[PDB]
């Protein structure tokens, strides 16, 4: 039963973990979601690929980092950037970010689960995530609330 040991996602504004492939998904698999920019006229988007079960990206493990540059000037939230995670049977994760308005794209290939975790080890990280779930949920709520001033 070949699956990804740990959840795979990207950092979204707030330092928040956004999962693309949940842990224990049958591989090969391909998942995609659409993201936009955070501020007006944002010329590039940062793609930080994280692995782990915690709510905030900083508590997970950074596997990859790259940018999609050359986003044309537009209001925050207008550009449509599709991020795809494609995970093969051989444990190669390809992460692509594509500007849907231009077809412009960047990608990386990385190897997930370099520790090749046992079920015991996964189980342990899951337990620790549960131990911090309440605290994690509270920080996430606070970050994502829209009652903020620039």
């Amino acid at each position: 039963a070949d699956v990804n040991a740990l959840t795979l996602g990207i950092e979204t504004t707030g330092g928040v973990m956004t999962p693309l492939i949940k842990r224990n998904t049958a591989i090969p698999t391909k998942k995609s979601q659409i993201f936009s920019t955070a501020v007006d006229n944002q010329p590039t988007v940062m793609i930080k690929v994280y692995e782990g079960e915690r709510a905030m990206s900083k508590d997970n493990n950074l596997l990859g980092k790259f940018e999609l540059t050359g986003i044309p000037p537009a209001p925050r939230g207008v550009p449509q950037i599709e991020v795809t995670f494609a995970l093969d049977a051989n444990g190669i994760l390809k992460v692509s970010a594509t500007d849907k308005g231009t077809g412009k794209s960047e990608s990386i290939t990385i190897t997930n689960d370099k520790g090749r975790l046992t079920q015991e080890e996964i189980d342990r990280m899951v337990e620790e995530a549960e131990k911090f779930a309440s605290e994690d949920a509270s920080i996430k709520a606070k970050v994502e609330s829209r009652n903020k001033l620039e």
